[PDB]
């Protein structure tokens, strides 16, 4: 039961890879062992791209697992959609209905826009780079008109790492001409910590203002930085390290050797590396259920040529997918579940704060429960509604024409109401008018 | 990739073609390896791809300008993803220096099941805020629908 | 000193600090350059 699959990794993605490791070791069982050939490229360049695929073709793969840009993805739902080759990736979402693609990261607009609306906010600033499309910010655009919004968007991903200085100083001076203090982060990860950077230098990370981090990825990056600074900062988690299932994985993680495993050796794990292995039991319980309704897959010989015109599809490719985009499984990255066309539903994504004593979770959002904030409530909104007693006398207090309609302290009308206000005005409380 | 290759098999000595925002990559990346010589009147390229000779000039400049001509400060953008976004980030990327309230409706993703209808909610959607002005940015067929 | 009035964030515009000894330029002073608040200090060797 030898099974072969592709193997697409970029240059540095070295955590991504180890975690492939250890999910290849996981979930190997004796009725098949899948046979992974890995295919290292800059993984931005297409020409390398459409090669190493061809490659995987050739060879005779069952499917593949890798990466793309987005200035790439388009050669790899080409290839995919036409040689019905199986795609696996933790990489963003594709932008529409892509086939052959099993997209193993959550769509995270939906959550974004739930939080907006949570924190009541109506004017902000939405700074970007295309890495991961644009898909995102045609969402807050789109938004921003039927809901009032004014969005402030700049991007800020073709700064030159040469000359990246006074970009940024003008760049907060557009931000200071509307004296905007609501900044949205949509971002990679790199770019996110030294933007993060930037703004502690220039201090506008103190009370005041608030970050909203868009990612998968929230206690992945640098925290502490900014944990003190004052500034609110919000952002999403995938991987909830509360889990017992999360949290047994934690531990032989973070204990495994170094050298072997590099990036391994730590406490939490990235989302693009957990998501990679969540992909490999996917494609486990794929080829599990395969044989298990008996459907015969394997390969009735070379693949020849990629560029064969014309161009002539396997047929097991359409059982392949389909195994896959099937199968349902629980991993790193909550609940498991696929459409169609290989993106995720039915998936939890986690609201995290940065307070003091670090992240710290106030709810989670679900595609179909939209924005819902655990029940830890906490007893510091004292709101303590002053009793105020008082007679119901003639012009000190009275009741108002239609007191009937109105509620609270809207029902009376007089000096001492009047005065009530005043009281409380200057001393600092809300107050409950009650009748003795 | 197919065609460009059968192309090159051949032995062509530069390459006269169109291409798409899905498919420019191919085309460029395929170029900047292989050093053949491309000829397009398509949409310029979103950076400094060599090897590709762009017979239309850059639009964005123009725009800017005719815009500031008008006097404008808030308006409203019809934008089509057809040919990259590039112009669409070029407005707002001056959003903030040249002090406007752009709103930037996307349209290039409606049918033409229910074209005549998506059409009209959308303009009934701009008499909420009651804008005038707007621009189209669409290929010519866009633009008469 | 510096660098935990740094990360709560009493280095921005209204804050004014004066460092007391004759070494102003022999001690990092990039980490506070850029906050807004008022730094000065007392400078014994002149490079001029
Ligand atoms: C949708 O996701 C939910 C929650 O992730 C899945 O729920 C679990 O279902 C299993 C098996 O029935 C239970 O053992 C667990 O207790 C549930 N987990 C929860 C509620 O947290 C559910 O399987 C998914 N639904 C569908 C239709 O796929």
């Amino acid at each position: 039961n030898s099974i072969q699959i592709g193997g697409l990794f970029p240059r540095g993605a070295d955590q991504e890879y180890s975690a492939f490791r250890v999910g290849m070791v996981q979930f190997s069982t004796s009725e098949f062992r899948l046979t992974p050939h890995i295919d290292n490229l800059e993984v931005a360049n297409s020409f390398a791209v459409t090669n190493a695929f061809c490659s995987q073709f050739s060879r005779g793969v069952y499917a593949i697992f890798g990466f793309y840009d987005k200035k790439s993805v388009n050669t790899i739902t080409s290839f995919c959609g036409t040689l019905h080759v199986s795609f696996i990736t933790p990489s963003f979402p594709t932008d529409g209905t892509h086939p052959f693609v099993i997209q193993m990261r959550p769509d995270l607009k939906g959550a974004l826009l739930s939080l907006i609306e949570y924190y009541q906010w109506d004017k902000f600033a939405y700074l970007y780079d295309s890495d991961r499309g644009l898909s995102t910010l045609q969402a807050v655009l789109d938004s921003a008109a039927e809901k009032k919004w004014q969005v402030t968007a700049i991007n800020v991903g073709n700064i030159n790492n040469d000359k990246k200085d006074e970009t940024y100083r003008s760049l907060f001076q557009d931000l200071e001409l509307k004296k905007e203090r609501r900044v949205i982060l949509d971002c990679e990860r790199d770019k996110v910590n030294d933007i993060v950077d930037q703004v502690i230098t220039i201090g506008k990370h103190v009370k005041g203002y608030h970050y909203i981090i868009a990612n998968l990825g929230f206690t992945d990056g640098d925290l502490l930085k900014i944990q003190f600074g004052g500034a609110e900062v919000s952002g999403f988690q995938i991987v909830d390290y509360d889990d017992s299932l999360v949290s047994k994985f934690i531990e032989r993680w973070s204990t495994l050797e170094e050298k072997e495993y590099p990036g391994a050796h730590t406490a939490t794990i990235k989302y693009t590396s957990a998501l990679t292995y969540d992909a490999v039991q996917v494609m486990t319980e794929a080829f599990r259920n395969l044989r298990k309704q008996r459907i015969e897959i394997s390969r009735r010989g070379n693949a020849g040529d990629c560029l064969a015109n014309p161009a002539v599809p396997w047929g097991q490719g359409v059982e392949i997918e389909r195994a896959l985009k099937q199968v349902q499984v629980e991993g790193l990255s909550g609940n498991i579940k696929f459409d169609q066309n290989g993106k995720r539903i039915n998936y939890t994504i986690n609201i995290m704060e940065l307070k003091t004593n670090g992240p710290r979770k106030i709810g989670y959002w679900s595609e179909v429960d939209k924005m819902v904030l655990t029940e830890d409530d906490t007893s510091g909104l004292e709101q303590k509604t002053v009793v105020v007693t008082t007679i119901l006398e003639s012009p000190y207090v009275m009741m108002k024409k239609n007191h009937e309609m109105l509620e609270g302290n809207e029902r009376y009308e007089g000096y001492c109401v009047d005065l009530a206000a005043e009281i409380a005005k200057h001393c600092g409380f809300k107050y409950k008018l009650t009748i003795v």
